[PDB]
């Protein structure tokens, strides 16, 4: 059982060179709590780290729509807003009946929006939260303008998140990806990912929701090889999930926190004693060499910070990142700082499949706490960083969600893309349960946020499961 690497969670300077670490002997932690699940029960997580078991015969959002990676219509304090009397939710979607398979959706995505009435509660909705779908929120042709005449098979629309605010109301802040694919999906050149924005205007009226503009793109942000890893660097490189807020800390600016990856060159031997976080006389203490040897090299995550450098927030420069996990996972996607009394909670989702040799957790939403948005965070849960994982047992293999290992949980990849709202309710999408894929919001959860501890709550809802994408404005616009 490895001694976790001891955090301060003291704050840095935002523009300062400082980046926390989510350390090999921190992330070990999360296998040293597990437990060998008693058959017939296949979940290893402690109860309060684990989402409740979703029924398999859930609604879909829309019969029409793949929906997955979800957000509010919200302001740059997290709050999340109705408009009119509406409640209004944004989605990454795709379509079921137009020749391609849920797996391979992604290059496909474009940004739909939802609408429904405020104020029902969850259980006097239909079962399906009663989101109607208003379509497309971008104009066709208007995103993949970011990337002028470069060769290209397919654009995405991929995640961030909205911004109440010309006679423009709506600021969206999301990732424009380009793809140069041949049919068995190799990349022909490295795809191209740009934090992008674009303005545009929500109106109401008795009947629906609508929006207009969205036809200027701006492009904000692309990695430059210094702090954010590029497709020159690495073909699988990611970039994307704009989360743009206000730090109370610092009145005056606006700051982003996005998925990176560590900017070296792939299969470059740069992990370091710090990415693996023993005390140098630690007599249980893993060997730097022997962990790159094992491949630890290609899991590089970092959590990036950028900056506004003009009022209109339409110039952006980076900051160093605030989190990395060099050699423990590749992947720390959708970030976001929750303020909880006077407090920074950094939250990300990351994957079981993308943790380095050596190290094990389950798909779900991680978290760290500090004292500012560049902090020496402390994960939370036993200095582990797992805030809530799917029913998982870590003593058998992950498997996939298009191919389920009868030896693990059936619901490992029952939900993705957890998103922390006000008062600790967390949505998400269905992925895989069982042999059905979903492409539908999951049951909004509750988890209790206490200090560096969470606690799900199974009193919330029916046993710990709320309404299906019940994503709730708390004020209105
Ligand atoms: O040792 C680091 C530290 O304490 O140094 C003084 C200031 O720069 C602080 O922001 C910072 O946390
Ligand atoms: O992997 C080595 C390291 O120096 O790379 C740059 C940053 O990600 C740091 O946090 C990290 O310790
Ligand atoms: O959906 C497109 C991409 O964005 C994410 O959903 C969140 O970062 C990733 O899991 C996925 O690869
Ligand atoms: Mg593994
Ligand atoms: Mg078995």
């Amino acid at each position: 059982y490895p001694i976790p690497t001891p955090h301060s969670g003291q704050a840095y300077d935002p523009f300062a060179d400082f980046t926390a670490k989510w350390t090999r002997a921190n992330a070990r932690q999360i296998k040293a709590q597990s437990h060998v699940p008693v058959s017939p029960d296949q979940n290893s997580l402690p109860l309060n780290l684990t989402m409740p078991d979703i029924p398999a015969d859930f609604p879909q959002t829309n019969p029409d729509v793949w929906v997955w990676d979800t957000w509010p219509l919200a302001d740059v304090h997290g709050n999340q807003l109705s408009f009119q009397g509406w409640e209004v939710i944004f989605s990454l979607t795709a379509d079921p009946h137009a020749g391609y398979v849920f797996d391979d959706r992604h290059v496909h995505a474009r940004i739909g929006f939802f609408y429904r009435k405020a104020g029902i509660p969850a259980n006097q909705r239909p079962i399906d939260g009663g989101w109607i779908y208003g379509g497309h929120l971008f104009p066709d042709g208007s995103s993949v303008k970011v990337f002028g005449n470069v060769p290209m098979t397919q654009n995405a629309e991929w995640s961030g998140g909205a911004r109440f605010v010309k006679n423009n109301n709506v600021s969206l802040y999301y990732t424009a990806t380009s793809f140069n694919r041949n049919a068995q999906g190799g990349n022909i050149t490295p795809p191209i990912a740009i934090i992008s924005r674009a303005d545009g205007q929500i109106q109401a009226d008795d009947k629906h929701v609508w929006f207009t503009g969205f036809d200027q793109h701006l492009p904000l942000l692309a990695p430059d090889g210094k702090y954010y890893q590029t497709g020159q660097q690495n073909e699988f490189f990611s970039f994307r999930d704009p989360y743009v807020f206000l730090d109370p800390a610092h009145p005056g600016k606006t700051f982003m926190v996005f998925e990176g990856n560590t900017a070296v060159q792939r299969g470059s031997r740069s992990c370091t004693e710090a990415d693996l976080g023993y005390s140098p006389n630690d007599p249980n203490k893993e060997d730097l060499n022997a962990v790159m040897d094992s491949g630890a090299i290609y899991q590089m995550a970092n959590v990036g910070l950028a900056v506004a450098t003009n009022d209109e927030l339409t110039q952006w420069k980076f900051l160093p990142p605030i989190l990395s996990g060099n050699c423990v996972n590749d992947q720390t996607e959708r970030p976001q700082i929750y303020l909880k009394d006077g407090k920074y909670y950094l939250f990300t989702i990351s994957r079981r499949t993308t943790y380095a040799a050596g190290v094990d957790g389950p798909d779900g939403v991680y978290g760290f706490v500090g004292d500012g948005i560049r902090s020496d965070f402390i994960p939370l849960n036993g200095l582990s960083g797992l805030t809530l994982g799917n029913p998982t047992d870590l003593y058998q293999p992950a498997g996939a969600p298009y191919a389920l290992n009868p030896n693990q949980n059936p619901r490992t990849f029952q939900s993705y893309s957890h998103y922390v709202m006000p008062g600790g309710l967390v949505e998400s999408y269905i992925d895989a349960i069982g042999p059905r894929r979903g492409g539908a919001l999951a049951p909004t959860v509750k988890i209790n946020i206490n200090g560096t501890s969470t606690i799900l709550d199974r009193t919330y809802g029916n046993a710990g499961l709320g309404g299906y994408g019940d994503i709730p404005a708390n004020l209105p616009a």
